[PDB]
């Protein structure tokens, strides 16, 4: 039974048979680009950084927010490590510019920050500290132990349900 | 015997006429509004999206998918997207949940048939649980066709179909 | 011992022993008929339709009132199908004008909902919604499947059992 | 859905009086003679043997008890006897059988249930198993008020005496 | 290999395709309309009675050979009750018009007597006499027990087993 206004259908199936949009495109657990984009040229805007150097800063604020969360304190900053050395960041252009939430505004980092999570499992154990303080025990979930992961179809079932216990 | 209601000595039921009046239960159900409130709701997104009687059903094909992975109780001042290709076409809800009696999942209930239909062909590349079933841990993948907020449980419906939105719901 | 007020009795079981009144015409689970007359010769004005075809709108609402309940939205509209058309019609003379209760005014349809639930279960299944939302999965009690259902003496213990749960 | 019978497009049945129309299955059954086929007997015999309007009565108490212990297809060249007091008193069989339509079992089935009745009061001060199931080897004494030519099986009859007729019969 | 005449296919497989006929409809245990229109506006005429009261009729016959079967005495007569009363009427036209038998002209009841077979076994049971003489000891199958009875795709396997006993 199609859908019909006024004897004619409503959809278009010869669109829709070829219509697919990737899960993580049209779902909400993820901000747009428009807005990804805006948050990104205000941070960059905020932090007096230009497109040579704001990518390295993009490095530390995603392994940041893989062993911290993405719900911080607006009022306070975010570390990076130049070698030895500190290097401190404010957060009001993270949080204050990241709509709707800085999590759907991380969550365009969820593939990198996977690689990151396991290129930094070869060789040393490594598991973020998601994990490591929602008692997590398993080294081969580390992978997903993040607040801004995307859950897609494509998640094990393993991992899918490692997030409803660290989630609670 | 059996007492059939009265009035004043007439039967006040048409008994050639209920024997042959069968309605399909989708038709006088609630769980979707009525095709007077479908027509209104159809009729308002185009004069609000000024997109004409063409192109229009493209237009409800992105918010069919989109309301399969994102569900029909979003943001009054959000912008549902469709994928134009490759790029994001980002729409207001505003017309969408303002003009949708009594709400938008009986409005988006008019789908469920095409919504399951949807699902089975993007699961016949490869695997597609709709994110409503994903943020409730539906894990069969046979009942996947069902894991839409806007699906109408009718009698031709899979009893543990049935039972899988009894789980889903809370 | 008789109930007496000055030597004599305050009964005559002359009468008592034939008086043997039907329960649906005594119980309070359904409208009395001055109530139903009331309730039927409004919303017969209230609709601009003559006994001609009053009674087809009857069969519309006691098939919708199957389906949707006797506790609908006042300021709604209950629907029928004039074959593949769509035809609506208030529900403010149906539920203003039904004392007490919408549900004691559509008892008197008890009976005939039970046909209707059982001579549209002959040839194919058939399930009301009442039962579809209220978690039932037996075919066999799809006849009692509905709010304004009439619980008599004659009620299969098995249907009795069905109501409760369906109720709860 | 059902197909209601049509002639040229209108129903051949009314529905409305359908639904209230149970009739008792013995008023209109085939076991048993219409009432205008027991009033034209009934009238026949008071006319072949003079008796009045009085007394009828009690020459059909003779028949009854007659056509339990003998059987209500005897010949129509004999005479049925019934007792006044300790004497013999024997009537004609020829107005019983020959004003019979269609059978005489038929028109005695009027009388099934004085008939049981009669049996259980008869039974209810020494054993009295009707000839008809002597001669038939019926042995359990209970089911002896279903023990005559003449019974009406029923929805209301006990399985068991339909099965014991079954038994009696051939 | 599809049947040819000539090189031409001697049939159409676009019709046929679409081409459903209910089993009911070109089945020979049932009379063809015209052949019961003619019975029907034959039986009218013989019996003195207009469109007014003929259904009327019609719901005592249906009634009648349910009970009593569809090969009566044609020398005999039909007993209708209005009331405590008793109607008689010939069975003359009944079964002198009713071509090719009376079963297939009463093969249109089926539905109805089905109906009406299991509308009076709700409050109270109830069992045709074509099974009370046939040795049928179930009530479930109540509604199948009419010598005029359709036997189609839809009949229940043990329906369609009560009938090979009772017929036998």
């Amino acid at each position: 039974r199609m859908p019909k206004s006024k004897g004619a259908t409503v959809l278009n199936l010869e669109h829709l048979l070829e219509y697919a949009p990737q899960q993580i495109d049209i779902s909400n657990t993820r901000a747009t680009q428009s807005q990804f984009d805006t948050w990104y040229e205000a941070v960059q805007l905020a932090y007096d950084i230009g497109e040579t150097e704001m990518p390295t800063v993009m490095n530390g604020l995603m392994v940041w927010c893989i062993e911290n969360g993405t719900s911080p304190n607006i009022n306070g900053v975010w570390v990076m490590m130049d070698g030895d050395e500190q290097v401190e960041y404010p957060l009001k252009p993270i949080v204050e510019n990241a709509k709707p939430t800085l999590r759907q505004i991380m969550a365009h980092f969820s593939d990198v920050a996977e690689a990151y999570i396991e290129m930094r499992n070869c060789k040393e154990p490594y598991m973020p500290r998601y994990g490591l303080v929602r008692n997590l025990r398993d080294g081969s979930l580390a992978r997903y132990a993040f607040d801004f992961y995307e859950v897609t179809s494509r998640t094990p079932v393993r991992a899918r349900e490692a997030h409803i216990q660290m989630k609670a």
